[PDB]
């Protein structure tokens, strides 16, 4: 059964970790075999080009990444010709079809925090990259809880003043007396701002961080751990869960140049999520013969472009047997709705205390009270 | 010389003044031939469908519009391809090569506007459809001049309970005894916001409302000149120009039938913008005859690799270094394709009517009061 794989560049972790789940998921009796394209992909051309040549391969399924650059390319296409596109990226806001979307949905757990730690005044650090879903949120939930929040666009600042107006970012921040604040960046830019509240000392008492993202350890913790600021954030990854200590003691021990990003001992979410994306489309295909279904090609069609667009006939079974997929993964339970939106999901609430981070409680999507 | 026009669907008035400029602009010794395609423009799938047609057919240069939605789409087969997209709709944020926008940045003037009335207090009303980047320049200053901003995306209401919610949006938004309110909405969502203010009586002494947009005199004022509320706003038409009136005298007396949303006093800026389009279009390949540069089978877009027209850069070269004076004044553009050198009138909504009460340089950049 082919199905394509549209990898970023240097998404090393990732693939190594959809590898491993190539492996460990597929069995005697039933094999994947994707062909794999690299790409920029915030560059829409580059992507709808990757989507086109896998649709001429004849794949039955595209497992990807997108950005807020090119998501739209992507589901359009996905969309319009019936190819159903399972992602970790972020989920999108519109209900979508044939988009699978691995990645749990963030904005509902944040809310819930902010009001949980009772704050009333903060900031909020949004880079433009990751797609502005959540912006809204707080500020539509601003005006109905009243809340004064202070947002900065942090995600067009260039390396060449990278560490000169991040500093004097807080000599205009520092102008409301804020002590209260939320990240919600890329990796590299949380790191990169980080650093910066340490070299300034503003990771000392008295202040607040939360971290909008799902791997609260997945990157360095320590620089701040001692600096007596409170540091909070999110988690999908229980490595207190018995399914992730038997992955993590393999993959801890794998040849860490045959498994680029592996021999580590935690794992990214978006690499969690992309392991946990090769067992939920092997038990979609492995469903589609437990219902004698032929999702076969009797013929191939391969224009991208072809007017009019005639979609896939069995497009849309395929769509459905992923869509009514439940097993448990790395990221807990994965069970999806009619829009391909996670659901039935857990959020592990997170503290940095001294002796290391600290599970404090969850939130449900269901209860969707911080349950501590 | 052959280019390609990509209209959103009901475009009419837009078209119309396309069609207008394609007939004056042109002449014995130089004609633009258009392949025109309608669509839906936020249709990603649509929009590189016909990007593709057109790249086909051996397009020069595109003309069109896109969508918040479709714009990466556009902007990355243009870039990708080196055809060049001339566009009246919202500029990119970007620095974008190969797209010549036609309509200035709203963002500068705003911001400009909220301190000459010297608020610190205000209500922003934005709508996802258009773009959020002005959404963010407020949002990034609010922080700078400590201004008490409060946001809500109005974007999201549905047709269902339009009227039911927005009047319960000032339930929500009386909470903070708010009276100073920017709108930032297409034409079509400001003035049903506006009959709304109306019906609910907010239209009264005591309100302020800023039009985020550049046609202040493009919709019915008229509606609201007489509640007591301040009402101000942007246009990059001068009607009291003597292009514009020239202009007018013919526009106003098209046969309605055969130039569809024309025969009016007004036309709208999106319009305008699309006529000004066809003449910077015209003149930039008139100056490439003008330097005895030859251009002249395409291909398939989606060939791999992907190889560059090699005329392609010549072509944005040429239209970028344009300058010429149109509905919208000094047409001039930078190295990226957004618009300089330009200004935007501010207006007030008077008892007699709407009044130029000063402009906005991109140069000076004052409130420049008259």
């Amino acid at each position: 059964i082919q199905i394509g794989g549209l990898f970023p560049r240097g998404a090393d972790q990732e693939y190594s970790a959809f590898r491993v789940g190539m492996v460990q998921f597929s069995t005697s009796e039933f094999r994947l075999t994707p062909h794999i394209d690299n790409l920029e992909v915030a560059n829409s051309f580059a992507v709808t080009n990757a989507f086109c040549s896998q649709f001429s391969r004849g794949v039955y399924a595209i497992f990807g990444f997108y950005d807020k650059k090119s998501v739209n390319a992507i589901t359009s296409f996905c969309g319009t010709l019936h190819v159903s596109f399972i992602t970790p990226s972020f989920p999108t806001d519109g209900t979508h079809p044939f988009v699978i979307q691995m990645r749990p949905d963030l904005k509902g757990a944040l809310l819930s925090l902010i009001e949980y730690y009772q704050w009333d005044k903060f900031a909020y650090l949004y880079d433009s990259d990751r797609g502005l879903s959540t912006l809204q949120a707080v500020l539509d939930s601003a005006a109905e809880k009243k809340w004064q929040v202070t947002a900065i666009n942090v995600g067009n600042i260039n390396n060449d003043k990278k560490d000169e107006t991040y500093r004097s970012l807080f000599q205009d921040l520092e102008l409301k007396k804020e002590r209260r604040v939320i990240l919600d960046c890329e990796r590299d830019k949380v790191n990169d701002i980080v650093d910066q509240v340490i070299t300034i000392g503003k990771h000392v008492k008295g202040y607040h961080y939360i971290i909008a993202n799902l791997g609260f350890t997945d990157g360095d913790l320590l620089k701040i751990q001692f600096g007596g600021a409170n540091v909070s954030g999110f988690q999908i990854v229980d490595y207190d869960d018995s399914l992730v200590s038997k992955f993590i003691e393999r993959w801890s021990t794998l040849e860490e140049k045959e498994y680029p990003g592996a021999h580590t001992a935690t794992i990214k979410y978006t690499s969690a999520l992309t392991y946990d994306a090769v067992q939920v489309m092997t038990e979609a295909f492995r469903n589609l013969r437990k219902q004698r279904i032929e999702i076969s090609r009797r013929g191939n069609a391969g224009d991208c472009l072809a007017n009019p667009a005639v979609p896939w006939g069995q497009g849309v079974e395929i769509e459905r047997a992923l869509k009514q997929v439940q097993v448990e993964g790395l990221s807990g339970n994965i069970k999806f709705d009619q829009n391909g939106k996670r659901i039935n999901y857990t959020i592990n609430i997170m503290e940095l205390k001294t002796n290391g981070p600290r599970k404090i409680g969850y939130w449900s999507e269901v209860d969707k009270m911080v349950v501590t």
